[PDB]
Protein backbone atom coordinates (compact mmCIF):
# COMPACT_ATOMS: atom_id res chain seq x y z
CA UNK A 1 0.00 0.00 0.00
CA UNK A 2 1.43 3.47 -0.74
CA UNK A 3 -0.49 5.18 2.36
CA UNK A 4 -0.60 2.31 4.04
CA UNK A 5 2.01 3.41 6.46
CA UNK A 6 -0.07 6.95 6.46
CA UNK A 7 -3.53 5.85 6.83
CA UNK A 8 -2.42 3.44 9.66
CA UNK A 9 -2.85 4.75 13.43
CA UNK A 10 -5.66 6.65 15.32
CA UNK A 11 -7.48 9.51 13.84
CA UNK A 12 -10.10 12.00 15.45
CA UNK A 13 -12.89 13.47 14.05
CA UNK A 14 -14.74 17.36 15.45
CA UNK A 15 -16.60 15.62 17.66
CA UNK A 16 -13.79 13.66 19.22
CA UNK A 17 -14.55 10.58 17.89
CA UNK A 18 -11.64 8.44 18.06
CA UNK A 19 -10.85 5.99 14.51
CA UNK A 20 -7.90 3.17 15.12
CA UNK A 21 -6.98 1.91 11.39
CA UNK A 22 -4.94 -0.60 9.94
CA UNK A 23 -4.30 -0.46 6.28
CA UNK A 24 -3.49 -3.64 4.85
CA UNK A 25 -0.96 -3.99 1.76
CA UNK A 26 -4.57 -5.40 -0.60
CA UNK A 27 -6.87 -2.37 0.35
CA UNK A 28 -8.21 -4.06 3.22
CA UNK A 29 -8.84 -1.56 6.30
CA UNK A 30 -9.78 -3.28 9.49
CA UNK A 31 -10.25 -1.34 13.46
CA UNK A 32 -12.56 -0.05 16.00
CA UNK A 33 -14.58 3.43 16.37
CA UNK A 34 -15.45 5.01 19.38
CA UNK A 35 -18.16 8.08 18.96
CA UNK A 36 -18.17 10.68 20.77
CA UNK A 37 -22.15 11.32 20.09
CA UNK A 38 -25.32 9.40 19.32
CA UNK A 39 -26.38 6.04 20.31
CA UNK A 40 -22.51 4.44 21.31
CA UNK A 41 -20.61 3.27 23.69
CA UNK A 42 -17.15 2.14 23.28
CA UNK A 43 -15.80 0.86 20.63
CA UNK A 44 -16.91 -1.40 17.51
CA UNK A 45 -15.44 -2.91 14.93
CA UNK A 46 -14.90 -1.48 11.65
CA UNK A 47 -13.97 -2.72 8.27
CA UNK A 48 -13.45 -0.42 4.22
CA UNK A 49 -11.06 -0.78 1.51
CA UNK A 50 -8.78 2.09 0.15
CA UNK A 51 -6.72 2.60 -3.05
CA UNK A 52 -3.45 0.84 -2.61
CA UNK A 53 -2.39 2.32 -5.74
CA UNK A 54 -3.20 6.20 -5.59
CA UNK A 55 -2.70 8.85 -8.46
CA UNK A 56 0.69 10.86 -7.66
CA UNK A 57 -0.45 13.86 -9.02
CA UNK A 58 -1.35 15.53 -5.20
CA UNK A 59 -4.86 13.84 -5.49
CA UNK A 60 -5.95 12.18 -2.44
CA UNK A 61 -6.15 8.71 -1.65
CA UNK A 62 -9.99 6.98 -2.02
CA UNK A 63 -11.28 4.83 1.08
CA UNK A 64 -14.41 4.04 2.22
CA UNK A 65 -15.24 1.89 6.08
CA UNK A 66 -18.44 0.68 7.49
CA UNK A 67 -19.73 0.70 11.85
CA UNK A 68 -22.65 -1.29 12.75
CA UNK A 69 -23.60 0.09 15.94
CA UNK A 70 -23.71 -2.72 17.82
CA UNK A 71 -21.04 -4.19 20.65
CA UNK A 72 -21.77 -6.01 23.53
CA UNK A 73 -22.91 -2.48 25.36
CA UNK A 74 -25.29 -1.46 23.25
CA UNK A 75 -27.47 -1.42 19.84
CA UNK A 76 -28.43 1.36 18.13
CA UNK A 77 -30.10 -0.86 14.89
CA UNK A 78 -28.06 1.50 12.60
CA UNK A 79 -24.79 1.46 10.67
CA UNK A 80 -22.80 4.62 9.51
CA UNK A 81 -20.47 4.05 6.48
CA UNK A 82 -17.77 7.02 5.68
CA UNK A 83 -16.57 7.77 1.88
CA UNK A 84 -13.68 9.93 1.71
CA UNK A 85 -10.13 10.81 0.52
CA UNK A 86 -6.72 10.59 2.93
CA UNK A 87 -4.67 13.54 2.27
CA UNK A 88 -0.99 13.12 3.38
CA UNK A 89 1.29 15.44 4.90
CA UNK A 90 2.11 17.78 8.06
CA UNK A 91 -1.33 18.65 8.33
CA UNK A 92 -2.47 14.98 7.17
CA UNK A 93 -6.40 14.87 7.14
CA UNK A 94 -9.36 12.04 5.96
CA UNK A 95 -12.34 13.98 4.71
CA UNK A 96 -15.14 12.25 4.65
CA UNK A 97 -18.82 12.44 3.77
CA UNK A 98 -21.06 9.86 5.55
CA UNK A 99 -24.44 8.01 5.67
CA UNK A 100 -26.22 7.10 9.28
CA UNK A 101 -28.90 4.21 8.15
CA UNK A 102 -31.36 3.01 10.71
CA UNK A 103 -33.59 -0.11 10.73
CA UNK A 104 -37.42 0.95 9.73
CA UNK A 105 -40.28 -0.49 8.62
CA UNK A 106 -42.15 -0.21 5.72
CA UNK A 107 -44.08 3.03 6.37
CA UNK A 108 -40.77 5.02 7.90
CA UNK A 109 -38.02 3.87 5.05
CA UNK A 110 -38.13 7.49 3.49
CA UNK A 111 -36.90 8.84 6.70
CA UNK A 112 -33.64 6.09 7.64
CA UNK A 113 -30.61 7.71 6.33
CA UNK A 114 -29.07 10.55 8.00
CA UNK A 115 -26.56 12.16 6.06
CA UNK A 116 -23.50 14.49 7.52
CA UNK A 117 -19.50 14.99 6.96
CA UNK A 118 -16.76 14.29 9.28
CA UNK A 119 -13.22 15.63 8.94
CA UNK A 120 -10.63 13.31 11.47
CA UNK A 121 -7.05 14.35 11.95
CA UNK A 122 -4.03 12.61 13.45
CA UNK A 123 -4.17 15.83 16.88
CA UNK A 124 -7.14 15.65 18.91
CA UNK A 125 -9.68 19.00 19.12
CA UNK B 1 -26.62 -13.68 12.75
CA UNK B 2 -30.31 -12.79 12.67
CA UNK B 3 -30.13 -12.87 9.03
CA UNK B 4 -27.00 -14.54 7.93
CA UNK B 5 -29.13 -16.23 6.21
CA UNK B 6 -31.05 -13.76 4.25
CA UNK B 7 -28.23 -11.43 3.40
CA UNK B 8 -25.91 -14.38 2.36
CA UNK B 9 -25.91 -14.45 -1.54
CA UNK B 10 -25.93 -13.01 -4.44
CA UNK B 11 -28.25 -9.71 -4.63
CA UNK B 12 -28.62 -7.19 -8.31
CA UNK B 13 -29.56 -3.80 -8.72
CA UNK B 14 -31.24 -1.92 -10.78
CA UNK B 15 -28.13 -0.97 -13.33
CA UNK B 16 -27.56 -4.65 -13.81
CA UNK B 17 -24.38 -4.64 -10.79
CA UNK B 18 -23.98 -8.16 -9.20
CA UNK B 19 -23.12 -8.15 -5.14
CA UNK B 20 -21.68 -11.37 -3.52
CA UNK B 21 -22.60 -11.42 -0.14
CA UNK B 22 -21.48 -13.60 3.00
CA UNK B 23 -22.76 -12.10 6.35
CA UNK B 24 -20.97 -13.91 9.31
CA UNK B 25 -22.43 -14.38 12.41
CA UNK B 26 -20.34 -11.53 14.62
CA UNK B 27 -21.54 -8.83 12.16
CA UNK B 28 -19.27 -8.81 8.81
CA UNK B 29 -19.86 -9.19 5.50
CA UNK B 30 -17.27 -9.76 2.80
CA UNK B 31 -18.04 -10.87 -0.98
CA UNK B 32 -17.25 -9.27 -4.05
CA UNK B 33 -19.21 -6.61 -6.35
CA UNK B 34 -19.09 -6.20 -10.17
CA UNK B 35 -20.83 -2.97 -11.34
CA UNK B 36 -22.47 -2.72 -15.03
CA UNK B 37 -21.98 0.80 -14.33
CA UNK B 38 -18.70 3.43 -14.38
CA UNK B 39 -15.25 2.70 -14.28
CA UNK B 40 -15.15 -0.67 -13.17
CA UNK B 41 -14.44 -4.43 -15.06
CA UNK B 42 -15.04 -7.61 -13.24
CA UNK B 43 -15.17 -8.42 -9.46
CA UNK B 44 -13.60 -5.92 -6.84
CA UNK B 45 -13.18 -7.09 -3.16
CA UNK B 46 -15.81 -5.57 -0.28
CA UNK B 47 -16.31 -5.70 3.03
CA UNK B 48 -18.57 -4.00 4.95
CA UNK B 49 -20.82 -4.88 8.27
CA UNK B 50 -24.53 -5.38 9.67
CA UNK B 51 -26.78 -5.48 12.99
CA UNK B 52 -26.60 -9.13 13.35
CA UNK B 53 -29.24 -8.72 16.44
CA UNK B 54 -32.08 -6.45 14.60
CA UNK B 55 -35.46 -5.19 16.22
CA UNK B 56 -38.16 -8.06 16.12
CA UNK B 57 -40.78 -5.31 14.89
CA UNK B 58 -40.56 -5.44 11.32
CA UNK B 59 -37.68 -3.20 10.86
CA UNK B 60 -35.20 -3.55 8.68
CA UNK B 61 -31.60 -4.45 9.64
CA UNK B 62 -29.39 -1.86 9.09
CA UNK B 63 -25.96 -2.71 6.99
CA UNK B 64 -23.21 -1.08 4.78
CA UNK B 65 -20.24 -1.90 2.59
CA UNK B 66 -17.31 -0.77 0.75
CA UNK B 67 -15.69 -1.02 -2.99
CA UNK B 68 -12.45 0.94 -3.24
CA UNK B 69 -12.56 0.74 -7.59
CA UNK B 70 -8.97 -0.97 -7.75
CA UNK B 71 -8.47 -4.52 -8.97
CA UNK B 72 -5.78 -6.30 -11.53
CA UNK B 73 -7.84 -5.23 -14.35
CA UNK B 74 -8.64 -1.21 -13.56
CA UNK B 75 -8.16 1.39 -10.85
CA UNK B 76 -10.88 4.24 -10.67
CA UNK B 77 -9.13 6.09 -7.70
CA UNK B 78 -12.30 6.09 -6.19
CA UNK B 79 -14.65 3.61 -3.23
CA UNK B 80 -18.37 3.76 -3.10
CA UNK B 81 -19.95 3.07 0.43
CA UNK B 82 -23.10 2.06 0.61
CA UNK B 83 -25.40 2.28 3.52
CA UNK B 84 -28.69 0.95 3.68
CA UNK B 85 -31.13 -2.08 4.99
CA UNK B 86 -32.09 -5.61 4.46
CA UNK B 87 -35.82 -6.13 4.19
CA UNK B 88 -36.60 -9.72 4.46
CA UNK B 89 -39.38 -11.53 2.32
CA UNK B 90 -40.91 -12.95 -0.46
CA UNK B 91 -39.90 -9.79 -2.05
CA UNK B 92 -36.61 -8.91 -0.13
CA UNK B 93 -34.69 -6.33 -0.92
CA UNK B 94 -31.76 -4.60 0.36
CA UNK B 95 -32.35 -0.82 0.19
CA UNK B 96 -29.14 1.31 0.03
CA UNK B 97 -27.85 4.92 -0.53
CA UNK B 98 -24.34 5.41 -1.79
CA UNK B 99 -21.19 7.76 -1.68
CA UNK B 100 -19.13 7.27 -4.51
CA UNK B 101 -15.42 9.34 -3.42
CA UNK B 102 -13.43 10.40 -5.51
CA UNK B 103 -9.24 10.91 -5.12
CA UNK B 104 -9.04 14.85 -5.94
CA UNK B 105 -6.39 17.46 -5.57
CA UNK B 106 -6.81 20.08 -3.00
CA UNK B 107 -8.65 22.79 -5.21
CA UNK B 108 -11.38 20.32 -6.67
CA UNK B 109 -12.11 18.50 -3.37
CA UNK B 110 -15.43 20.23 -3.21
CA UNK B 111 -16.48 17.98 -6.08
CA UNK B 112 -14.71 14.65 -5.09
CA UNK B 113 -17.98 12.76 -4.89
CA UNK B 114 -21.28 11.51 -6.22
CA UNK B 115 -24.40 10.41 -4.08
CA UNK B 116 -27.09 8.37 -5.64
CA UNK B 117 -28.83 4.97 -4.51
CA UNK B 118 -29.18 1.48 -5.59
CA UNK B 119 -32.12 -1.29 -4.67
CA UNK B 120 -30.99 -4.71 -4.69
CA UNK B 121 -33.00 -7.92 -5.31
CA UNK B 122 -32.60 -11.56 -5.73
CA UNK B 123 -34.00 -12.00 -9.05
CA UNK B 124 -32.46 -9.93 -11.73
CA UNK B 125 -33.73 -6.98 -13.80
CA UNK C 1 -37.83 28.56 -21.23
CA UNK C 2 -37.34 25.28 -23.21
CA UNK C 3 -39.01 23.04 -20.82
CA UNK C 4 -41.53 25.73 -19.42
CA UNK C 5 -44.33 23.84 -20.97
CA UNK C 6 -43.08 20.47 -19.82
CA UNK C 7 -42.07 21.06 -16.11
CA UNK C 8 -45.17 23.11 -15.34
CA UNK C 9 -48.18 21.24 -13.68
CA UNK C 10 -48.98 18.87 -11.50
CA UNK C 11 -46.79 15.68 -10.35
CA UNK C 12 -46.81 12.93 -8.18
CA UNK C 13 -43.78 10.94 -6.29
CA UNK C 14 -43.80 7.12 -4.90
CA UNK C 15 -45.19 8.60 -1.49
CA UNK C 16 -47.82 9.82 -3.45
CA UNK C 17 -46.98 13.42 -2.66
CA UNK C 18 -48.21 16.36 -5.15
CA UNK C 19 -46.22 19.12 -6.26
CA UNK C 20 -48.13 21.90 -8.60
CA UNK C 21 -45.45 23.93 -9.89
CA UNK C 22 -44.98 26.82 -12.34
CA UNK C 23 -41.82 27.09 -14.73
CA UNK C 24 -41.04 30.76 -15.63
CA UNK C 25 -39.81 31.60 -18.95
CA UNK C 26 -36.83 33.64 -17.09
CA UNK C 27 -35.81 30.02 -14.46
CA UNK C 28 -37.95 30.05 -11.94
CA UNK C 29 -40.30 27.39 -10.28
CA UNK C 30 -43.14 28.13 -7.99
CA UNK C 31 -46.12 26.34 -6.62
CA UNK C 32 -46.58 24.32 -3.63
CA UNK C 33 -45.80 21.08 -2.04
CA UNK C 34 -48.40 18.47 -0.44
CA UNK C 35 -46.59 15.58 1.68
CA UNK C 36 -48.48 12.10 2.16
CA UNK C 37 -45.30 11.27 4.72
CA UNK C 38 -44.49 12.98 7.50
CA UNK C 39 -44.92 15.86 9.73
CA UNK C 40 -46.77 17.68 7.04
CA UNK C 41 -50.68 18.40 6.34
CA UNK C 42 -51.97 20.33 3.41
CA UNK C 43 -50.02 22.45 0.87
CA UNK C 44 -46.93 24.39 1.25
CA UNK C 45 -45.05 26.87 -0.30
CA UNK C 46 -42.42 26.17 -3.02
CA UNK C 47 -40.19 28.13 -4.86
CA UNK C 48 -37.06 27.06 -7.02
CA UNK C 49 -34.79 27.55 -10.24
CA UNK C 50 -34.68 25.27 -13.88
CA UNK C 51 -31.87 25.24 -16.52
CA UNK C 52 -33.72 27.28 -18.79
CA UNK C 53 -31.47 26.49 -21.97
CA UNK C 54 -30.77 22.85 -21.26
CA UNK C 55 -28.44 20.67 -23.67
CA UNK C 56 -29.57 19.61 -26.85
CA UNK C 57 -28.14 16.13 -26.58
CA UNK C 58 -31.23 14.09 -24.81
CA UNK C 59 -29.48 14.89 -21.31
CA UNK C 60 -32.13 16.10 -18.83
CA UNK C 61 -32.98 19.87 -17.17
CA UNK C 62 -31.19 20.12 -14.16
CA UNK C 63 -33.47 21.73 -11.51
CA UNK C 64 -33.68 22.21 -7.52
CA UNK C 65 -36.84 23.41 -5.40
CA UNK C 66 -36.98 23.98 -1.38
CA UNK C 67 -39.81 23.43 0.48
CA UNK C 68 -40.47 24.80 3.94
CA UNK C 69 -42.56 22.99 6.48
CA UNK C 70 -44.72 25.82 8.04
CA UNK C 71 -47.83 26.50 7.06
CA UNK C 72 -51.23 27.88 8.93
CA UNK C 73 -51.64 24.29 10.10
CA UNK C 74 -48.22 22.57 11.14
CA UNK C 75 -44.88 24.07 11.74
CA UNK C 76 -42.27 20.61 11.53
CA UNK C 77 -39.19 23.26 11.89
CA UNK C 78 -37.76 21.57 8.85
CA UNK C 79 -36.87 22.22 5.24
CA UNK C 80 -36.39 20.14 2.08
CA UNK C 81 -34.39 20.90 -0.79
CA UNK C 82 -34.96 18.56 -3.50
CA UNK C 83 -32.03 18.86 -6.35
CA UNK C 84 -32.70 16.90 -9.65
CA UNK C 85 -33.43 16.83 -13.32
CA UNK C 86 -36.37 16.46 -15.66
CA UNK C 87 -36.62 14.06 -18.60
CA UNK C 88 -39.46 14.99 -20.91
CA UNK C 89 -41.40 12.49 -23.59
CA UNK C 90 -43.98 9.93 -22.89
CA UNK C 91 -42.83 8.54 -19.98
CA UNK C 92 -41.68 12.02 -18.08
CA UNK C 93 -39.87 11.69 -15.25
CA UNK C 94 -38.37 14.32 -12.35
CA UNK C 95 -35.61 12.18 -10.77
CA UNK C 96 -34.58 13.76 -7.29
CA UNK C 97 -32.47 13.42 -4.26
CA UNK C 98 -33.38 15.16 -1.54
CA UNK C 99 -32.12 16.52 1.68
CA UNK C 100 -34.17 17.48 4.71
CA UNK C 101 -32.73 19.76 7.52
CA UNK C 102 -34.42 19.93 10.90
CA UNK C 103 -33.65 23.00 13.40
CA UNK C 104 -31.47 21.60 16.17
CA UNK C 105 -29.24 22.64 18.98
CA UNK C 106 -25.21 22.59 18.77
CA UNK C 107 -25.44 19.40 20.14
CA UNK C 108 -27.34 17.79 18.09
CA UNK C 109 -26.04 19.43 14.58
CA UNK C 110 -24.35 16.37 13.76
CA UNK C 111 -28.30 14.59 13.40
CA UNK C 112 -29.84 17.44 11.48
CA UNK C 113 -30.20 16.17 7.86
CA UNK C 114 -32.13 13.48 6.36
CA UNK C 115 -31.60 12.51 2.76
CA UNK C 116 -33.48 10.15 0.49
CA UNK C 117 -34.24 9.99 -3.02
CA UNK C 118 -38.23 11.18 -5.01
CA UNK C 119 -39.06 9.94 -8.50
CA UNK C 120 -42.09 11.99 -9.72
CA UNK C 121 -44.14 11.46 -12.50
CA UNK C 122 -47.08 12.52 -14.25
CA UNK C 123 -49.76 9.94 -13.59
CA UNK C 124 -50.00 9.00 -9.97
CA UNK C 125 -49.05 5.90 -7.99
CA UNK D 1 -40.15 36.32 10.39
CA UNK D 2 -38.27 35.64 13.50
CA UNK D 3 -34.27 35.92 12.22
CA UNK D 4 -35.60 37.80 9.19
CA UNK D 5 -33.13 40.61 10.34
CA UNK D 6 -30.24 37.64 11.25
CA UNK D 7 -30.45 36.05 7.89
CA UNK D 8 -30.99 39.03 5.66
CA UNK D 9 -27.58 39.90 4.42
CA UNK D 10 -24.16 38.90 2.72
CA UNK D 11 -22.73 35.69 3.61
CA UNK D 12 -19.34 34.20 3.01
CA UNK D 13 -18.72 30.71 2.69
CA UNK D 14 -15.14 28.31 2.84
CA UNK D 15 -14.31 28.23 -0.46
CA UNK D 16 -14.98 32.29 -0.54
CA UNK D 17 -18.27 32.09 -2.44
CA UNK D 18 -20.77 34.78 -1.59
CA UNK D 19 -24.49 34.08 -0.65
CA UNK D 20 -26.59 37.95 -0.83
CA UNK D 21 -29.81 36.95 0.59
CA UNK D 22 -33.42 38.94 1.81
CA UNK D 23 -35.62 36.66 4.01
CA UNK D 24 -39.13 38.09 3.79
CA UNK D 25 -41.60 38.22 6.46
CA UNK D 26 -43.74 34.84 5.41
CA UNK D 27 -40.91 32.97 4.92
CA UNK D 28 -39.52 33.66 1.33
CA UNK D 29 -35.50 33.59 0.73
CA UNK D 30 -34.35 35.61 -2.80
CA UNK D 31 -30.70 36.81 -3.89
CA UNK D 32 -27.80 36.30 -5.79
CA UNK D 33 -25.10 33.38 -5.18
CA UNK D 34 -21.36 33.82 -6.53
CA UNK D 35 -19.54 31.11 -6.39
CA UNK D 36 -15.53 30.86 -6.01
CA UNK D 37 -15.68 27.33 -7.05
CA UNK D 38 -16.17 25.44 -10.50
CA UNK D 39 -18.03 26.23 -13.34
CA UNK D 40 -19.97 29.65 -12.29
CA UNK D 41 -19.17 33.23 -13.20
CA UNK D 42 -20.57 36.31 -11.86
CA UNK D 43 -24.27 36.29 -10.27
CA UNK D 44 -26.84 33.87 -10.60
CA UNK D 45 -30.29 34.37 -8.94
CA UNK D 46 -31.48 32.28 -5.67
CA UNK D 47 -34.69 31.59 -4.37
CA UNK D 48 -35.30 29.71 -1.49
CA UNK D 49 -37.67 28.79 2.11
CA UNK D 50 -36.87 29.44 5.63
CA UNK D 51 -38.87 28.48 8.79
CA UNK D 52 -40.00 31.59 9.95
CA UNK D 53 -41.03 30.53 13.69
CA UNK D 54 -38.25 28.46 14.39
CA UNK D 55 -38.54 26.42 17.81
CA UNK D 56 -37.67 29.17 21.27
CA UNK D 57 -35.18 26.35 22.65
CA UNK D 58 -31.69 27.20 21.42
CA UNK D 59 -32.23 25.24 17.83
CA UNK D 60 -30.98 26.62 14.29
CA UNK D 61 -33.86 27.78 11.59
CA UNK D 62 -33.79 25.46 8.85
CA UNK D 63 -33.89 27.10 5.51
CA UNK D 64 -32.62 26.12 1.92
CA UNK D 65 -32.22 27.49 -1.48
CA UNK D 66 -31.78 26.52 -5.17
CA UNK D 67 -29.60 28.16 -7.30
CA UNK D 68 -29.63 27.02 -11.55
CA UNK D 69 -26.24 27.43 -12.90
CA UNK D 70 -27.49 29.82 -15.72
CA UNK D 71 -26.89 33.59 -16.32
CA UNK D 72 -25.80 35.62 -18.98
CA UNK D 73 -22.35 34.85 -19.37
CA UNK D 74 -22.58 30.89 -18.03
CA UNK D 75 -24.92 27.69 -18.34
CA UNK D 76 -23.28 24.56 -16.79
CA UNK D 77 -26.44 22.81 -17.36
CA UNK D 78 -26.62 22.00 -13.26
CA UNK D 79 -28.29 23.29 -10.26
CA UNK D 80 -27.22 22.92 -6.55
CA UNK D 81 -29.63 22.99 -3.75
CA UNK D 82 -28.49 24.15 0.02
CA UNK D 83 -30.23 22.60 2.95
CA UNK D 84 -29.26 23.64 6.00
CA UNK D 85 -29.80 26.46 9.29
CA UNK D 86 -29.59 29.38 10.26
CA UNK D 87 -27.66 29.71 14.14
CA UNK D 88 -27.84 33.24 15.28
CA UNK D 89 -25.59 34.74 17.94
CA UNK D 90 -22.10 36.84 17.94
CA UNK D 91 -20.45 34.02 15.75
CA UNK D 92 -23.68 33.21 13.28
CA UNK D 93 -23.60 30.68 11.00
CA UNK D 94 -25.40 28.75 8.19
CA UNK D 95 -24.76 25.28 7.89
CA UNK D 96 -25.56 23.41 4.91
CA UNK D 97 -25.16 20.00 3.00
CA UNK D 98 -25.97 20.59 -0.48
CA UNK D 99 -26.46 18.45 -4.05
CA UNK D 100 -25.15 19.43 -7.44
CA UNK D 101 -27.31 17.75 -10.20
CA UNK D 102 -26.17 17.87 -13.69
CA UNK D 103 -28.24 17.32 -16.77
CA UNK D 104 -27.01 13.83 -18.27
CA UNK D 105 -29.00 11.35 -20.38
CA UNK D 106 -30.63 7.85 -19.25
CA UNK D 107 -27.05 5.90 -18.98
CA UNK D 108 -25.53 8.30 -16.98
CA UNK D 109 -28.42 9.23 -14.60
CA UNK D 110 -26.42 7.11 -12.02
CA UNK D 111 -23.67 9.75 -12.04
CA UNK D 112 -25.81 13.06 -12.14
CA UNK D 113 -25.29 14.17 -8.62
CA UNK D 114 -22.33 15.79 -6.29
CA UNK D 115 -23.00 15.69 -2.40
CA UNK D 116 -20.88 18.12 -0.06
CA UNK D 117 -21.43 20.89 2.67
CA UNK D 118 -20.92 24.77 2.95
CA UNK D 119 -20.85 26.80 6.08
CA UNK D 120 -21.59 30.21 5.38
CA UNK D 121 -20.28 33.27 8.01
CA UNK D 122 -20.49 37.17 8.34
CA UNK D 123 -17.10 37.75 7.85
CA UNK D 124 -15.46 36.50 4.83
CA UNK D 125 -12.33 33.85 4.54
O1 LIG E 1 -26.72 7.33 17.17
C1 LIG E 1 -26.56 6.30 16.48
C2 LIG E 1 -25.27 5.49 16.51
C3 LIG E 1 -24.00 6.35 16.59
C4 LIG E 1 -23.82 7.26 15.38
C5 LIG E 1 -22.65 8.23 15.55
C6 LIG E 1 -22.45 9.09 14.32
S1 LIG E 1 -21.64 8.22 12.95
C7 LIG E 1 -21.51 9.82 12.05
C8 LIG E 1 -21.03 10.82 13.12
N1 LIG E 1 -19.59 10.80 13.34
C9 LIG E 1 -19.24 10.29 14.56
O2 LIG E 1 -18.05 10.19 14.95
N2 LIG E 1 -20.37 10.06 15.30
C10 LIG E 1 -21.57 10.33 14.51
N3 LIG E 1 -27.54 5.84 15.67
C11 LIG E 1 -28.82 6.42 15.57
C12 LIG E 1 -29.33 6.77 14.25
C13 LIG E 1 -30.74 7.34 14.25
N4 LIG E 1 -31.66 6.62 15.11
C14 LIG E 1 -33.03 6.50 14.85
C15 LIG E 1 -33.98 6.06 15.81
C16 LIG E 1 -35.33 6.03 15.48
N5 LIG E 1 -35.81 6.40 14.29
C17 LIG E 1 -34.89 6.85 13.41
C18 LIG E 1 -33.52 6.91 13.61
C19 LIG E 1 -31.19 6.39 16.41
C20 LIG E 1 -29.82 5.70 16.38
O1 LIG F 1 -16.90 4.94 -12.14
C1 LIG F 1 -16.26 4.75 -11.09
C2 LIG F 1 -16.12 3.37 -10.46
C3 LIG F 1 -17.39 2.51 -10.54
C4 LIG F 1 -18.56 3.13 -9.79
C5 LIG F 1 -19.87 2.36 -10.02
C6 LIG F 1 -21.01 2.95 -9.23
S1 LIG F 1 -20.97 2.52 -7.46
C7 LIG F 1 -22.64 3.28 -7.27
C8 LIG F 1 -23.43 2.75 -8.49
N1 LIG F 1 -23.99 1.42 -8.30
C9 LIG F 1 -23.39 0.47 -9.08
O2 LIG F 1 -23.71 -0.74 -9.08
N2 LIG F 1 -22.50 1.08 -9.93
C10 LIG F 1 -22.41 2.52 -9.65
N3 LIG F 1 -15.64 5.76 -10.44
C11 LIG F 1 -15.61 7.10 -10.92
C12 LIG F 1 -16.03 8.17 -10.03
C13 LIG F 1 -15.90 9.57 -10.62
N4 LIG F 1 -14.66 9.79 -11.32
C14 LIG F 1 -14.03 11.03 -11.41
C15 LIG F 1 -12.98 11.33 -12.32
C16 LIG F 1 -12.45 12.61 -12.37
N5 LIG F 1 -12.87 13.61 -11.59
C17 LIG F 1 -13.88 13.32 -10.75
C18 LIG F 1 -14.49 12.07 -10.60
C19 LIG F 1 -14.33 8.79 -12.26
C20 LIG F 1 -14.34 7.41 -11.61
O1 LIG G 1 -41.54 15.24 8.56
C1 LIG G 1 -41.10 16.39 8.32
C2 LIG G 1 -41.75 17.32 7.30
C3 LIG G 1 -42.27 16.60 6.04
C4 LIG G 1 -41.14 15.94 5.25
C5 LIG G 1 -41.68 15.08 4.09
C6 LIG G 1 -40.56 14.47 3.28
S1 LIG G 1 -39.76 15.65 2.15
C7 LIG G 1 -38.82 14.24 1.41
C8 LIG G 1 -39.89 13.14 1.23
N1 LIG G 1 -40.69 13.28 0.02
C9 LIG G 1 -41.99 13.61 0.27
O2 LIG G 1 -42.85 13.78 -0.62
N2 LIG G 1 -42.21 13.59 1.63
C10 LIG G 1 -40.96 13.33 2.35
N3 LIG G 1 -40.01 16.88 8.96
C11 LIG G 1 -39.32 16.18 9.98
C12 LIG G 1 -37.88 16.00 9.85
C13 LIG G 1 -37.23 15.29 11.03
N4 LIG G 1 -37.69 15.75 12.32
C14 LIG G 1 -36.91 15.76 13.47
C15 LIG G 1 -37.42 15.93 14.79
C16 LIG G 1 -36.57 15.87 15.88
N5 LIG G 1 -35.25 15.65 15.77
C17 LIG G 1 -34.79 15.46 14.52
C18 LIG G 1 -35.54 15.51 13.35
C19 LIG G 1 -39.10 15.81 12.45
C20 LIG G 1 -39.71 16.64 11.32
O1 LIG H 1 -19.47 23.63 -11.53
C1 LIG H 1 -20.71 23.71 -11.66
C2 LIG H 1 -21.49 24.97 -11.30
C3 LIG H 1 -20.97 25.69 -10.04
C4 LIG H 1 -21.09 24.82 -8.79
C5 LIG H 1 -20.42 25.48 -7.57
C6 LIG H 1 -20.60 24.64 -6.32
S1 LIG H 1 -22.25 24.76 -5.59
C7 LIG H 1 -21.65 23.81 -4.13
C8 LIG H 1 -20.28 24.44 -3.81
N1 LIG H 1 -20.36 25.66 -3.01
C9 LIG H 1 -20.01 26.78 -3.70
O2 LIG H 1 -20.01 27.93 -3.20
N2 LIG H 1 -19.54 26.43 -4.94
C10 LIG H 1 -19.67 24.98 -5.16
N3 LIG H 1 -21.44 22.68 -12.13
C11 LIG H 1 -20.88 21.46 -12.58
C12 LIG H 1 -21.38 20.21 -12.02
C13 LIG H 1 -20.75 18.95 -12.61
N4 LIG H 1 -20.61 18.99 -14.05
C14 LIG H 1 -20.66 17.86 -14.86
C15 LIG H 1 -20.24 17.84 -16.22
C16 LIG H 1 -20.28 16.65 -16.94
N5 LIG H 1 -20.70 15.49 -16.42
C17 LIG H 1 -21.06 15.52 -15.12
C18 LIG H 1 -21.08 16.65 -14.30
C19 LIG H 1 -20.01 20.17 -14.55
C20 LIG H 1 -20.75 21.41 -14.05
CL1 LIG I 1 -39.04 5.84 14.43
CL1 LIG J 1 -10.94 16.17 -12.33
CL1 LIG K 1 -34.08 15.82 18.84
CL1 LIG L 1 -20.56 13.32 -18.88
Amino acid sequence: GRDEAGITGTWYNQLGSTFIVTAGADGALTGTYESAAGKAESRYVLTGRYDSAPATDGSGTALGWTVAWKNNYRNAHSATTWSGQYVGGAEARINTQWLLTSGQTEANGWRSTLVGHDTFTKVKP
